[PDB]
């Protein structure tokens, strides 16, 4: 029995009434579909239009903007009153109407802050409806709720196109502890909107901060975290999970890229196992084996962060080059080649920069030219001011120095922001916030930007809903959309140990799509789209505007399978180019338009 309101809210019909009139009634003697605090895109309830005496509003019901006020006014009484000292206020945008107390809050102004978006009976949004043009600054739909918060991602590769997207979290859904043989997941049909979850615990591993890699064969190798020996085989054919070998050092936090030959190199991660430096290590899915590597030394790549060794040796931006090489561009000053012949080696290859940017973005937009585009991130791991400042590294042959350049600053300091490489090669930069502070919402970044390499420049997007900073993720999508999502998790000392004492307003077990500028025409409709109609033949490097993308996995603010391959409309002869893996196919348009990705399958020699 559920009566609804005809504004949409819902309770659970003589006293219900009674408590649809008392802001502050959740019980009587209140059950929407998103609970209270709920984080919200668009109204969840019949909004209103409001014009003022001089000659207009939008009024969202039971909900509130939370963020810095410019003013708050305790004499207001009604709605229509706190629109009035909106209109009357300059540069009011967004006001808020406290039912319980009459109050009329301004908020202060975007983006300089960040105002978000809440479900809360207890108030009412008014807001000037923003005109945003999609051709200009692309759009976002609307908040996706999942099971699981997507601390962790990665496109499934199937045929011709890849349709689903697995993520995770730890043991619980919203949680972490230490090790549990159990891991949650969530499976996100974007064909369908189909979305189921399941426990993994065959592998008796909790995969939360993990390195990610996926191999030759389009598996994703995941490695360590909370169970900071345990290694675990996904494989998209049979959708089912399979014990890896032991690394050789327990990690968590650290960084893994697939290199050449088809091999995986980590070092790093400090954060699980024994809290020290942790050497180099390669994985041979073929030997199906381990190898310690102590030349691939640590060392050289530690940032130096308040709280020590813990965070130094984490989240080290990692890409297989030619010939078995490894390029580390980062987060530490000084980047550094490492390579896995004889039991190491590590050199120096530049200095990006005269601070660390722990988590900052990074990514190889075009690997033919060796470019890679890195912005943000913060010189410590957490309590951190995060930087504007961005670089090209140019990287020629292994083993010789390599070319930096600072770029012009992102409009926004981002810790923990997220990147993605778009078949153009422009760079969508997502999320992030003024000072990384784990665990928070505080100053999230709503306002994507779009870095262009061709023409040095950032432009500004249209803003997300919700804040994604720690434990959040980016991935391209098939259809060159950008998903963005998770945020939050609550640590608790045991498994299954109850989650009521956490703050679930920094949790966001949800997601978000652009759909970036590219996809419309002038006029805000959707362009036309080149479609493709290809072998699904597993083809080898240097067989016969478009580009090649390999699917990403994504966790950390670390994504080191994605790769943009630029072509010749005829595929490159270096394999530490071309990585070996699953793609994307985009045929663009000469405008810049681009087709529902056909998958790819590159192999080794
Ligand atoms: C494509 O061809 C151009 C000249 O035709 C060449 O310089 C370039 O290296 C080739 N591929 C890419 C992606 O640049
Ligand atoms: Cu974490």
């Amino acid at each position: 029995t559920v009566w609804e309101t005809p504004i949409g809210v819902k309770y659970t019909l003589e006293c219900a009434k009674i408590c649809d009139s008392d802001a502050r009634c959740n019980r009587a003697v209140l059950t929407n579909d998103l609970p209270e605090g709920a984080f919200i895109s668009t109204c969840s309830f019949n909004e209103t239009s409001y014009r003022v005496p001089e000659t207009e509003y939008r009024i969202c019901p039971d909900t509130d903007y939370t963020g810095v006020n410019a003013k708050v006014v305790e004499g207001v009484t009604t709605i229509q009153a706190c629109a009035e000292l909106c209109s009357n206020t300059q540069d009011c945008r967004k006001s808020v109407f406290d039912h319980i107390n009459n109050a009329c809050a301004i908020k202060a102004a975007e983006p300089a802050t960040s105002i978000f978006w809440v479900q809360d009976k207890q108030f009412s949004t008014i807001r000037l409806p923003e005109n945003i043009d999609p051709a200009v600054k692309g759009k976002w739909g609307d908040l996706i709720r999942l099971p699981v918060i997507p601390v962790a991602a990665y496109i499934v590769p199937s045929y011709p196109e890849p349709s689903r997207l697995l993520f995770f979290s730890s043991w619980s859904n919203d949680a972490f502890s230490g090790a549990s043989g159990m891991t949650q997941f969530g499976d996100y049909d974007f064909a369908t909107g189909a979305i189921s979850q399941r426990t993994v615990t065959n592998t008796h591993h909790d995969m939360f901060c993990p390195g990610i890699s996926q191999l030759e064969d389009g598996r994703i190798l995941i490695q360590g975290g909370s169970d900071a020996d345990t290694v675990s085989i996904y494989d998209p054919a049979t959708n089912e999970f399979t014990r890896g070998p032991n690394m050789t050092l327990a990690r968590g936090y650290q960084t893994s890229c697939t290199l050449s030959n088809g091999k995986v190199f980590t070092i790093g991660g400090a954060y699980s196992g024994e809290r020290v430096g942790k050497n180099g290590e390669v994985y041979d899915p073929v030997a199906n084996a381990w190898t310690y590597l102590p030349g691939a030394d640590f060392r050289p790549m530690l940032t130096n962060d308040h709280e020590g060794i813990w965070r130094e040796d984490n989240h080290a931006w990692l890409f297989g080059w030619k010939n078995g090489s490894i390029f580390q561009a980062g987060p530490s000053k000084d980047q550094h080649w490492y390579g896995i012949q004889g039991n190491g080696t590590v050199a120096k290859a530049a200095t990006r920069d005269d601070d660390d940017a722990m988590c900052g973005v990074w990514v190889m937009y075009d690997a033919v030219a060796g470019k890679i585009f890195s912005a943000g991130g913060s010189p410590d791991y957490t309590d951190s001011p995060a930087t504007q400042r961005a670089h090209i590294t140019t990287i020629g042959e292994p083993n010789t120095p390599a070319e930096v350049e600072r770029v012009a600053d992102m409009g926004f300091p981002r810790g923990f922001a997220n990147a993605v490489v778009l078949p153009d090669g422009q760079v969508l930069v997502t999320g992030g916030q003024r000072m990384s502070l784990v665990f928070t919402n505080t100053d999230g970044i709503l306002v994507a930007e779009l870095f262009n390499p061709e023409t040095r420049e950032w432009k500004q997007m249209a803003p997300m809903a919700v804040p994604r900073n720690y434990h959040s993720v980016s991935i391209l999508l098939p259809d060159a959309t950008v998903f963005s999502g998770g945020g939050g998790m609550c640590w608790v000392q045991n498994v299954g140990d109850s989650t009521a004492g956490c703050d679930k307003t920094v949790d966001h077990s949800d997601g978000e799509i652009f759909e970036p500028p590219y996809l419309f025409n002038e006029d805000g409709s959707r362009a036309a789209r080149p479609v493709i109609s290809i072998s699904a033949d597993p083809i080898k490097a240097g067989a016969t505007t478009a580009a090649l993308i390999r699917l990403g996995s994504v966790t950390h603010s670390v994504n080191s399978d994605q790769r943009r391959v630029p072509l010749n409309v005829t595929l490159p002869d270096d394999y530490g180019i071309l990585l070996p893996g699953y793609y994307y196919l985009f045929v663009s348009t000469p405008q810049g338009t681009p087709s529902i990705a056909k998958t790819v399958h590159v192999i080794l020699g």
